[PDB]
């Protein structure tokens, strides 16, 4: 009767994710749900108040391992993540997105012969330098079912030999969350008053890929360019901490100051300025496709985007961060665009289809 | 000129980096660097082997074994990554298909060194042994593939690595017996101090975890092995892990109707495949090594990476469902050969290895 679904969850990204999937499986018939949180995001605004502001249930278990590198990292969360799974005993292993905390869980699970779904699966950017292309190929190819959010990475999946019967197409269980929280983000942030920000009277910014802070060019000519943005349209930059880090280690620090810097903000705040932005300039997975979901033009800051499907639909715009003045008038430009009617990442009931495929299979 | 570190850890390991080593050695300017991570300890499986082999002593002794694979994987993944961060080698070497191997392919992926994958592309399509999961994970982990087999060529390319990192090599343990056939035979007296002569008994090692860590399976094969015995003398070397599973399942005795050993090395190895009517075995070396001395196999196993030798009739897969008929098939196949036919190279894949791992660039 009780099927044990285990949820393995390190970051932000992956809060957000599992609160979806939390919601879904919480009031089904007879599934148990447990939760470990890995410990990968360990500050109130990286991981406290997304578990507080979507209602998702206190771990069953923290880890609290961070902040090391990846061997550290994923070889501690191996060890702890297998402790649990051989206490917990689940039926099924869920694992979520692309961090080290994913392949951990996912590792853990199919040495002890237990069963490993990955939400998010089949997304590729094609550079196997990068740790997050490797933790998804590795992630896709541990696992027994693969629930990819787009047609490209359900033929990315098959590309690589994985065969039809284990892919299910659900569509993105971000969008399910953007759904059923909006309201909720409506009726309780405030921050568009905190920071005295009409709607549509600001871009929004968020840069947190290694490639963009790990490199000192590449970082200024980020922030060089949202400085002069900012000249024309106010900048709303959530930093995220290791950008923070990085920023002011190689003295960039100053160029923060010029523009709306904040620290990192819960789910609510984020739709909420989402939501209000003209233009938002990322290079985070979440909020390109955030974007798409409240029709505010994007900019990616990268030379490549997993979700290819935003570029196709003109939604979404690739600036690789070459050159600080040619990136901030692509940003300017792209402002007064938009891109073509469509509907992607399904009907917002993907968890629920999750749901579904793991009490038949 | 380049530095190229190997990481090892069990028995197989040692003599696939013996015969590979070798070569590195006579390359221009090519430092080696060896890692043991500790896997196995015990002298017949570790010590002897780099002595028997003309191995030098590894650069580093991690000193990890005994655990889980959480535990092992988990532990040797950071103390791996330690030690590549101290030698910053050019390329890391990782063999075969333990949990050793995979923590060195991952150690070396997140740090950006190109990780070549010795023994390549072998897949037993079953997922519930750690050693599928194994190599299914170092070869998408890898930049370099030295596949032994054409099966294995074609078992890469269906899971989309692409040709140009893929290289057809043959397999090293065929350069191993190669180069000690003849040390081997003048060195060993292994006959003598058991009292055999030639193709006058049949030689047995059994060590999978699928067949030693359930009890109905290990009986069967040990009463089999009990029962062939009656009939031509059997000589088992037993693996540690196997012995501890026969004591804990109170499956002893059955050792006492056979000639037990303790592990033998590579020179003592070499004499009784070569010298044996028949073997039987659930190893993946072994298989192989048995056709080298044209002497059929039967493989206790529901199936094999090996496939060739099972079309070539050299080898025979019986599953130990019944001690009766695991009996029966064994003393069968004694009466058999397989077709001529060469199969694995020319004994030079050490070398070709070496020229690639040369001019990648
Ligand atoms: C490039 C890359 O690999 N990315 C992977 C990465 O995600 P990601 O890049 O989106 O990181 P991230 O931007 O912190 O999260 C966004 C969320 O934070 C919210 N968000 C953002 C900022 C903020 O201040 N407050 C806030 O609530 C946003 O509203 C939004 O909902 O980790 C994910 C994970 O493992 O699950 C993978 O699915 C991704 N893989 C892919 C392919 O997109
Ligand atoms: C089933 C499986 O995955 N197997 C993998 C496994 O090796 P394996 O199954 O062959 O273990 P094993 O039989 O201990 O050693 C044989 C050698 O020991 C010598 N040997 C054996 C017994 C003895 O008393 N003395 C002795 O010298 C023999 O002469 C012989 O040369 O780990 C290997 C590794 O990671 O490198 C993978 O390459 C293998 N994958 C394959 C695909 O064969
Ligand atoms: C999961 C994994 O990596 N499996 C591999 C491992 O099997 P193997 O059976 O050796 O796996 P482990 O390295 O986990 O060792 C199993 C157990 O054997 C005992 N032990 C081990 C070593 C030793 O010197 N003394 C001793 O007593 C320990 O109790 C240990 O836990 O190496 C074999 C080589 O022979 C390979 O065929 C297997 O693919
Ligand atoms: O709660 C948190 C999470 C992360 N970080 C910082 O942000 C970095 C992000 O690294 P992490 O391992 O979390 O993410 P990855 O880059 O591996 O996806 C960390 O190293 C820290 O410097 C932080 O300050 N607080």
């Amino acid at each position: 009767m009780w099927v044990k679904i285990l949820s393995v969850v390190g970051a932000r990204p992956q809060f957000i994710k599992a609160a979806a999937v939390s919601r879904v499986l919480r009031a089904s018939p007879g599934v148990r749900e447990v939760l470990v949180h890995t410990g990968q995001h360990y500050d109130d605004n990286m991981s406290q108040v997304f578990f507080e502001e979507l209602e998702i249930p206190d771990p069953d278990y923290h880890l609290g391992i961070g902040g090391g590198t990846h061997g550290q990292n994923t070889g501690r969360m191996l060890e702890a993540i297998e402790g649990v799974l051989l206490k917990e005993k689940p039926d099924w292993v869920l694992v979520y997105g692309n961090t080290d905390s994913t392949l951990a869980g996912a590792l853990a699970a199919v040495k002890l012969h237990i069963p490993v779904a990955h939400v998010e699966a089949g997304l590729r950017s094609f550079n196997r330098r990068m740790p997050e292309e490797i933790n998804r190929i590795l992630t896709d190819h541990a696992s027994d079912l693969l629930f990819a959010p787009t047609e490209t990475a359900v033929q990315n999946l098959l590309r690589e030999g994985i065969p039809e019967n284990r892919i299910h197409l659900v569509g993105d269980v971000m969008y399910d969350a953007a759904l059923h929280y909006g309201a909720k983000a409506e009726r309780k942030s405030r921050i568009l008053e905190r920071l005295g920000l009409q709607a549509k009277g600001y871009v929004l910014a968020t840069i947190h890929r290694a490639e963009n802070t790990d490199d000192q060019e590449r970082l200024r000519v980020i922030l060089e360019a949202l400085a002069e943005v900012h000249q024309e349209v106010p900048v709303v930059f959530p930093v995220h901490p290791r950008t923070r880090k990085r920023a002011e280690a190689f003295g960039l620090g100053s160029y923060l100051e010029k523009v709306v810097a904040l620290e990192p903000v819960g789910y609510l705040d984020m739709v909420m300025l989402e939501k209000n932005a003209r233009l938002i300039v990322t290079d985070s997975g979440g909020v390109q496709k955030e974007a798409y979901f409240y029709r505010v033009p994007c900019v990616t800051v990268r030379e490549e985007t997993e979700w290819v499907e935003l570029l196709k639909a003109e939604w979404n715009y690739l600036a690789a961060p070459q050159n600080a003045k040619d990136l901030a008038l692509t940003i300017l430009h792209r402002m007064r665009t938009k891109g073509v009617e469509i509907d992607l990442y399904g009907d917002g009931r993907a968890s629920q289809k999750i749901s579904d495929f793991l009490r038949k299979v």
